[PDB]
DNA sequence: CCGGTGCCGAGGCCGCTCAATTGGTCGTAGACAGCTCTAGCACCGCTTAAACGCACGTACGCGCTGTCCCCCGCGTTTTAACCGCCAAGGGGATTACTCCCTAGTCTCCAGGCACGTGTCAGATATATACATCCTGTGCATGTACTCGGGATATTGAT
């Protein structure tokens, strides 16, 4: 009756006490930031 | 007899003449600016961990909302003790002067207790299982408020 019944967490916040559903995007942007994008690299900022 | 007129007396003007006030200049000395480490030390950066702060429903009373009845407020009257003004007697706080004396300066001395560090140990935070004292609920009854009538003051007018 469902596609999958093993689902599984891609990071949540079942152990610990963050957001449950998932990091904000301010923090998803701020953690992309440190990839080491090229000089010309296009990327979201 | 009354009235013009000189002489004297007083009021008005103006002006110094002099004695008391207050901003400006000279001057020197202890105390606000301002490095100089230092110094160790709080403050900042960088991590997580836990909980309290916050929001969503949801139950459930305590504030607003509508109707009759008198008790207190409003408004009038007269009148009287008080407020406000005035005036005089006299005491005492004021003002000024000389004389005395202890505050103020600073100097010297020195021993008592502020003040910091170093050591160590027992009083106190903290977690967990135990349990019983205080609290919401329910309910009998009696101390106290109320109404009514008779004492004892308690004021005012002859």
């Amino acid at each position: 009756k469902d596609p999958n019944f093993v689902h599984s967490g891609h990071g949540g916040a079942v152990a610990g006490k963050k957001n449950r559903t998932w990091k904000n995007l301010k923090q998803i942007l701020a953690s992309e930031r440190a990839l080491p994008w090229q000089l010309n690299d296009p990327n979201y900022f």
